[PDB]
């Protein structure tokens, strides 16, 4: 009984209105964050998305979505913005060029939400990365792609871990800087969580942003629970080779599904990490039949359980549920291992991963730091962001100007 099993009880059986139509997704969930320029609309403008949303609403698109039909609706706006960026860059208008390339990247991004599962969505991922990096190259402090050799890779794995890298300008072997390794989620990849990098640069902190297995350009085997372990060995080896970065001050911050990987690597890579943070992560119950058979209809904008199944390399939900127990940090013995410093943060009412997974994390191995956010769903925002920045600032002895750091996240566009 799902209603008996989990902290949120009968909330698990109440289908969210945004699943009725794209119109309801826009009106009740997406219009607000788009207006505010925040996830999933970082670098984005209401001016770009509003006319796309109007055309989708007119068509009356709804679940089950044809992802090629859905994705195509965004391309005219994405192409328009890229054209404006190109003309700006030709005129030497670098700030305008950077803004419009990044606005283009945001439109391509939403077109391949929740994850690229069609040819046009895979195309939108490639196109989105292209215009993202064109915009990033034109930032005052350019964010660059590093194609980290996946030296720890096995048969069937890609040869590179593509990451974002930003080094603060004063960083050197004389004055080496901490590094925040941002682990992205099921739908937000390195082109999304990029929004955090300039804020960390301002505090004198390097940033590396990497995708979880079965998302973005992760080379990791989708179905292999140990595939993330090899990926982080390759990433951390590369960070160790950057002498401007203090290898003893690496903090891994996992966002959403990334939180699972942050919690996992606190154990698998204990000796190589100062600390890890799981924000809206899971560990065990996220893989339950009962949780996954309900989560498709809850707070996630689309079909969470099917999307998670695809990310784990299964062609349907049932095939994933058959094998999903093997990914549990409880079942595979991860949580019995010693860990580095761990902070767990989430909203109690999370309908993407259960708060019950915070409890499983606190029931096993060494004590861990926790902040629960009462009456808030996935991520427990915005207080979760302040809690985590406060902790990382204390840990790394930063300037404590966290409100200013958070105020830098919302997108400004013309």
């Amino acid at each position: 009984s799902a209603t008996e099993k989990y902290y949120i009880r009968d909330a698990i059986t109440k289908p969210a209105v945004h699943h009725e139509s794209y119109q309801k997704l826009w009106e009740t969930k997406w219009k607000k964050p788009c207006e505010m320029g925040v996830y999933p609309f970082m670098f984005g403008s209401i001016k770009d998305f509003e006319p796309v949303a109007q055309e989708i609403i007119k068509k009356g698109l709804k679940e089950p979505y044809d992802w090629d039909e859905y994705a195509q609706m965004y391309f005219p706006k994405a192409e328009e913005l890229a054209k404006i960026a190109e003309e700006a860059e030709a005129a030497g208008e670098k700030e305008k060029a950077s803004e419009y390339y990044l606005r283009s990247s945001a439109v391509y991004r939403i077109s391949r939400f929740p994850t690229p599962r069609s040819e046009k969505q895979k195309y939108a991922w490639r196109k989105g990365c292209e215009v993202f990096y064109k915009g990033a190259a034109l930032m005052e402090y350019p964010i660059k792609e590093v194609r980290i050799p996946h030296k720890h890779g096995i048969e069937g794995e890609g040869d590179v871990v593509p990451v974002n890298f930003l080094l603060p300008p004063n960083a050197s072997e004389t004055s080496p800087v901490p590094c925040v390794l941002i682990i992205t989620g099921l739908d937000g990849y390195r082109t999304e969580l990029a929004v955090w990098q300039q804020g960390w640069r301002s505090k004198g902190v390097a940033t590396v942003i990497a995708e979880i297995p079965g998302t973005g350009d992760s080379p990791a085997l989708r179905q292999d629970p140990t595939s993330p372990d090899r990926q982080w060995s390759s990433v951390l080896d590369w960070i160790e080779s950057q002498k401007a970065v203090d290898s003893k001050k690496i903090v891994a911050w996992g966002f959403s599904t990334g939180g699972y990987y942050a919690l996992r690597m606190a154990h698998t890579h204990k000796d190589r990490l100062l600390a890890t943070i799981s924000l809206g992560g899971g560990a065990h119950h996220m893989f339950d039949r009962e949780w996954l058979e309900h989560a498709n209809k809850l707070e996630y904008p689309f079909d969470l359980s099917n999307t998670l199944a695809y990310k784990f390399g299964y062609p349907d939900l049932e095939s994933f549920i058959e094998e999903s127990s093997k990914f549990s940090l409880l079942n595979d013995g991860t949580l019995q291992k010693p860990c580095t410093k761990v902070l767990l943060v989430n909203g109690n009412d999370d309908e993407i991963f259960p708060i019950d997974d915070m409890f499983v994390s606190l029931e096993n191995g060494q004590p861990k730091l926790a902040r629960m956010v009462k009456g808030k769903k996935h991520m427990g925002e915005p207080e979760s962001f302040s809690i985590i920045l406060e902790w990382i600032h204390k840990l790394l002895g930063l300037d404590g100007k966290i409100k200013e750091q958070l105020a830098m996240i919302p997108s400004r566009t013309k």
